């Protein structure tokens, strides 16, 4: 407790020595409270005018327009200690899973050099302003690295001074860039060296891309077994137990030298003991601590979420298969049985899953899985929107299964070849493309963000009539040579100045391991759509008067945006579609 977090707490006290006050009306039940001090401050969602001017029919669709307008009583809840049988199942499974993930990978420190390159191309690291303005500037300045050094030698000494979280079903924990560096140095290898790739982890999909996820679900569907289960957890990050954090730390058993010590310190000092600053309007800053829940960088959070979810779902499969009888207590012979299941069929059972952080699809050996709930509930991974002891409802068709906010269609090209394509309700796609984050956007930067959405649509959602037409319109309205941009950066093949038909051929034909015939597609008209009725089911406006006027008059909308941007070099992409091809 306070021996590990005191120094951090004591240091914050002194920089606010005039304001420190142990408040009596503190709202915390499950967080340990330590004190308060004076502050005052908060960026809402802005509309992208280029995308909105080229999507006029959606200006009267509330599901689109409401997206641009605008529970913290879940972070203040407490998960119970699992029972002895559960803790044993988790420890045995975690031990086995780190060994499997480590068979063909070597843990290693990530470098200042790697960190510096990351910041200089805008990956959302979850940092803050202060001393230097941005991340870009702190990294050049040698003073920073001396701060990093001080903390670093403090961590080698098993102590912490400056690794403090800042709080702000989405609760995001920013730290200062130095704290994020030390996290990345110790645990960045999990993402940087693709520990959760499908090749390496069998269940994982890290680096796979939205154009692979449907093919992966169809491959899971080919296994003999029961229904496909896709149960969401209620507030996954808030249900991570101290026992979960201790099984995650066992990755350090695979490390050596300095790295082992640096990694052990991140787990001990920042993950299994946390210090947090939360803005309370009543305006103070509260300095609160707790031992459990997930609060790491968003990229380390993804890998450890994937790890602990893989572990949980293997244990639920063991329960359905009757490998153990009760979570109260594993006998000595049950331990040997669980161990022999893992050695014997563990890799086969991992291949029956697709797991992206807290998101999973499982095709178990049979439907006993549906009612195998004791371990899942006792680990604290309580299912969303179903009663605790009500059996899971599975999906009979891989094309109906939800995964990573999508479903997947099987789409046959006029030449007989098979595409498995990502899809979601089209109101969600248009509503997200109409939103920008942050201030100070020039017209050119706003246009380049619209172009990024347009190229994503041409690559991933070409099968939706309205999105292929709107993508062509935006790419016609933005100068041909202007480079697509984003402010937070799945594989992103649309973020390129290359012709989108050439990128389509590379992604869907040449590099697609599920496509045996590699004959290139010569035009967009070879590339199919969903059925018209299926397109309407997934939110198309095809058939409406508003949509017919928009499509017919599209060159007038394109010219409105071209007139605002000014006299630049533009390409007309609309004749790539049959109906505008004369
Ligand atoms: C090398 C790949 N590539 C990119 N990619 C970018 C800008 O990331 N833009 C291109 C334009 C024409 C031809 C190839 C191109
Ligand atoms: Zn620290
Ligand atoms: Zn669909």
């Amino acid at each position: 407790n306070l021996d590990i977090i005191g120094k951090r707490i004591e240091k914050i006290k002194q920089e606010h020595e005039t304001s420190w006050h142990y408040d009596q009306d503190h709202p915390y039940k499950t967080w340990a409270y330590h004190g308060s001090y004076e502050t005052k401050q908060t960026a809402s969602s802005m509309v992208n005018g280029v995308v909105r001017l080229l999507t006029k029919p959606w200006d009267i669709i509330p599901m689109v327009t409401q997206m641009a307008m605008t529970f913290k009583e879940k972070v203040d809840t407490r998960t119970q200690e699992p029972k002895e049988g559960t803790k044993k199942l988790m420890k045995i499974t975690a031990e086995w899973l780190w060994k499997e993930l480590g068979k063909k990978k070597t843990p290693r420190m990530c470098t200042r050099e790697e960190f510096t390159r990351k910041v200089r191309s805008n990956a959302a690291l979850g940092a803050i302003f202060n001393k230097w303005k941005s991340a870009r500037e702190a990294v050049e300045d040698s003073g920073f690295w001396e701060l990093v050094d001080k903390e670093r030698n403090l961590h080698l000494e098993g102590k912490c001074e400056t690794c403090v979280y800042n709080m702000m079903s989405r609760a995001i924990w920013y730290m200062w860039l130095g704290a994020r560096f030390l996290e990345f140095e110790a645990l960045g290898f999990l993402n940087e060296d693709h520990w959760f790739s499908r090749e390496n982890s069998l269940s994982g999909v890290e680096g796979e891309g939205l154009h692979k996820l449907g093919y992966i679900l169809r491959d899971v569907s080919k296994k003999e077994g029961g229904a496909m289960y896709a149960d969401d957890t209620a507030g996954w990050d808030t249900r991570i137990t101290l026992e979960d954090l201790k099984n995650e730390e066992m990755v350090t058993n695979h490390m050596e030298g300095e790295h082992k010590k640096l990694a052990e310190a991140i787990f001990k000092l920042t993950y299994q003991n946390k210090v947090v600053r939360v803005q309370r309007p009543t305006t103070v800053m509260d300095i609160i601590s707790r031992r459990d829940q997930r609060g790491s960088g968003q990229v380390v959070t993804y890998g450890l979420n994937t790890f602990t979810n893989m572990e949980a779902q293997l244990i639920r499969q063991m329960e359905g298969e009757g490998v153990f009888k009760s979570i109260q207590h594993l006998t000595v012979t049950e331990e040997i049985a669980v161990k022999n299941w893992l050695v014997r069929v563990g890799r086969e059972r991992l291949s029956r899953m697709a797991i992206s952080g807290d998101d999973c699809v499982v095709k178990p050996l049979d439907d006993r899985f549906a009612s195998a709930l004791t371990a899942l509930n006792d680990m604290g991974k309580v299912r969303k929107d179903i009663q605790q002891w009500e059996p899971s409802r599975g999906w009979n068709d891989w094309t109906q299964v939800p995964f990573c906010s999508h479903h997947f269609h099987e789409l046959i090209m006029k030449d007989g070849r098979v595409l498995v394509v990502p899809c979601r309700n089209q109101d969600e796609l248009i509503g997200r493309a109409r939103i920008s984050q942050g201030a100070g956007w020039s017209l050119r930067e706003t246009a380049c963000l619209g172009k990024s959405y347009a190229q994503m649509w041409s690559l991933m959602y070409f099968h939706r009539r309205d999105l292929r037409l709107a993508a062509n319109a935006i790419c016609s309205a933005v100068p041909s040579h202007w480079v697509p941009t984003s402010r937070t950066t799945a594989t992103h093949e649309w973020m390129t100045t290359e012709d989108m038909l050439t990128v389509w051929n590379r992604v869907w034909i040449q590099e697609n391991p599920w496509m045996e015939d590699k004959t290139p597609v010569e035009s967009w008209e070879e590339i199919p759509y969903l059925g018209k009725r299926e397109d309407q089911w997934c939110g198309s406006l095809i058939g409406l008067t508003s949509r017919a006027t928009w499509a017919k008059n599209i060159q007038t909308a394109i010219n409105q945006v071209r007139s605002l941007i000014g006299n630049e070099e533009y390409t007309d992409y609309m004749p790539s579609m049959k109906r505008f091809r004369r």
